[PDB]
């Protein structure tokens, strides 16, 4: 089911190709194996079901190798990590690597404690990753940006710094780096894009980001290029979120959470084509 | 308190009696002890509360025997099992057995990985179960395929193939077998029934089956005969699910999940007596 | 971010001051580190985000000390405790004590099993707590090392005994004791208050109490006096609950839960000032 829905020889990844990827997810219902934190398990599963994917949660070292080998994508999330779960994530990741199943990492809280930072690097060192999704601070700490410079990530300013961070981190780790924030930045070793969809309400629902990383996995299961896969995932999620906010912005984060689940199931190819905002960044 | 709300010497289980058990659950608010997966814990607890029962979750080997013996029912779910949690489930089940507390099992994933099939089997070997609730494949692979026939060529589900599986499994494991899905069959050693109350939207809510097994536990806490208890539980859940679906319409799986919790609370004894569809199967 | 929003010199704690603390919580978005049960993690995080706080969940002994020292408050909840989690809770509490981070305890199920009663007591013995939040029975079983320690009249149920229970527990443990029920009673070593806000629908939402404890934590992060912080937290929460009920009372527990999250976000200073019912108990 891992097809090719876009190629740079035809131009920059765009809304139409993103919309195609979404339909492929609905069509193939990829099995997405998540080894995530216990604050977002139920939400992640429900979000994936709403979207049209097949979620599976298995954490036991006695069975993670077997589950990951048959999955369409593997997503590792250290939100509530333990030494045991980190072990399982690497066992699952190696099985995934051996079988060609793309692996996505969400380094939740990397930088907050040495344990999270090191566990994130342990995974990167022991597992080949198709992509890493996180906020600017988490990415900077994970890749090793020098202490004193990290501050350069604070506040909310853009136009190059965050864009360069993404490309430099991608070049260093040889993977796709997706930094979400006021403006989202996605890059691989030689290409960079900025995405402009979503709604601030997402910052008021726990797991909004964790679920997003799982959605990136679902798209990575049907699109061979993780960059394009991630761009389509984030754009689709963002449109779904904007549509959800229109119906609940005035009600509150509770109604919005529920409506996001509804929209992930009702958002159409037409919606993405019409509202997705994807911009290629001139790199040179 | 567990009593008898129906006897075979009073006819075959019917909606009338099912509604009576629902009222009994709400009147006694039985304590239902769950040792389940972290993907459905919150949803399971909220569903039981809405229904009218009192949920409690306890997993540590240092207390499961103590919590189980004071419960009205113990429910074991292997959704996100670990070697340690299964050992805890058995310790809990044995305490329940020694104190006369009904034990219900949900063999989630049995047949998907060897670890899961064997874990389900270990529990069955060490714990006397009042009932087992799961899908056809999970029941078949846990008991082991003996009878293969059902129907040739993809045409119809038949129904007799599942009825056969249910009763055979009930006889082999000497327990109540509740198989749910498109079919829906419940049976014990000498009796078999078919229920017809559900909705496809349940396939869009994670833990929809896990919560259903917990509800079966709530009913077994007040109805002495597990066959009657399971039938009442599933019928009531099914009616609630139908009402939730009506109210939901085309809103989405998020709205439906919320409405299911609402209806488990507002569904009435009269609603059950009216929509519960219970068919006793005449096999010979 | 921990300032003082009231002083007994200006009289007793009142709605006006409660309102100010709420605003303080939203201004600082205090980081609330919770080591809680797996049935309420998502609800707890979502509730804190809606309120305006910043939740973080960390449980591994490899990081709980590092996470606690940078938090605004530490919340310990034994709902689904394990030998490992209790150990981690104490490690986190000691670290928090070393840095002046307020620690709140929710002795869930204390008295139901010896392991929980013992565990609750081990934490109290090893960690200086700012406050303990639970129901009458849990507080009674926790402090009642002997059946005579807490002096009072033994009879059916309890009420006026609650105020006396609170006073004695607060004096014996040297901390703030918040007992919630149809009527809430909060006390420290020298003052006693009863609160009268909220709605019975809260008994139908799992984690309603666990979240409240976390909210007490968020307020303690911005108000140096734990008694005052606890009153403001419980009053604000109750008001949000009444407002949510008014719009959900006849829909069901599912709708209510969602509306509670909405209201924790939309409830204003004015709402608290007008609805919060705080009464100082003339004791002497
Ligand atoms: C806030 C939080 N803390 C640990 S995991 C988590 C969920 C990410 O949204
Ligand atoms: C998605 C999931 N993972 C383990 S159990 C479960 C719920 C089945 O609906
Ligand atoms: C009911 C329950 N059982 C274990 S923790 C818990 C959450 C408190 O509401
Ligand atoms: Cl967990």
């Amino acid at each position: 089911m891992r097809g090719s829905h876009h190629h740079h020889h035809h131009g920059s990844m765009d809304a139409q190709s993103a919309a195609k990827c979404l339909t492929a997810v609905r069509r193939h219902s990829p099995l997405v194996h998540s080894i995530t934190n216990n604050v977002v398990t139920n939400f992640t599963a429900n979000g994936l079901l709403a979207l049209g994917a097949s979620p599976v949660m298995a954490y036991a070292k006695e069975e993670v190798a077997d589950m990951a080998k048959i999955a369409g994508a593997l997503v590792l999330n250290i939100g509530t990590l333990s030494k045991e779960s980190v072990e399982a994530m690497i066992i699952a990741g190696k099985s995934a690597n051996e079988h060609g199943v793309p692996v996505i990492l969400d380094p939740v809280g990397a930088g907050a404690t040495p344990f999270r930072t090191e566990s994130a690097r342990d995974i990167i060192r022991e597992v080949r990753l198709a992509a890493i999704r996180g906020n600017a601070a988490e990415i900077a700490h994970t890749v090793g940006v020098t202490d004193w410079l990290i501050k350069g990530v604070d506040a909310g300013e853009g136009g190059g710094d965050i864009i360069r961070l993404a490309q430099q981190a991608a070049q260093k780790l040889n993977t796709v780096i997706a930094i979400t924030g006021e403006v989202d930045v996605i890059a691989d070793t030689s290409h960079v894009y900025t995405l402009h969809n979503g709604h601030k309400l997402l910052t008021k629902v726990t797991g909004a980001g964790c679920l997003l990383t799982s959605v990136v996995g679902a798209f990575c299961a049907v699109e061979e290029n993780p960059l394009f896969a991630a761009i389509a995932a984030i754009s689709s999620y963002g449109v779904a979120a904007q549509l959800a906010a229109q119906q609940t912005a005035d009600k509150g984060p509770g109604s919005f959470q529920i409506e996001l689940l509804n929209k992930l199931s009702t958002v159409t190819e037409q919606d993405v084509q019409e509202w997705a905002t994807i911009e290629r960044v001139t790199v040179s």
